[PDB]
């Protein structure tokens, strides 16, 4: 409905690396700003229409796997840092997942 609009003015992770692609899962990198969050908020949806799907995660995390997914699907994948501040905006790239 009325989705949260992103600060694009705040540190971000930097060089998000999506890796270990297999049939229902992906692996998610990104490089921490030195100030690390309270929070990280990432999230997932089917590029061809498909209700996102999320997760928090703590500052300082510089890792976390997503799990349950579909095979032979696109997905847009997004990495939204959670500070004191706002909510940032993020890092995001597109992966499919292995047949």
């Amino acid at each position: 409905p009325a989705a949260a609009p992103a600060l694009d003015t705040l540190p971000a992770p930097t060089s998000l690396v999506l890796s270990q692609v297999t049939s229902s899962s992906i692996r998610l990198s990104w490089t921490p700003a030195p100030r690390h969050p309270l929070k990280y908020l990432i999230v997932w949806r089917a590029s061809r229409g498909g209700t996102p799907r999320e997760v928090v995660v703590e500052g300082p995390a510089a890792s976390t796997e997503l799990h349950n997914l579909a095979s032979r699907t696109e997905y847009l994948v997004s990495v939204f840092p959670i500070y004191e501040g706002g909510v940032g905006e993020g890092l995001r790239g597109l992966v499919t997942t292995a047949p």
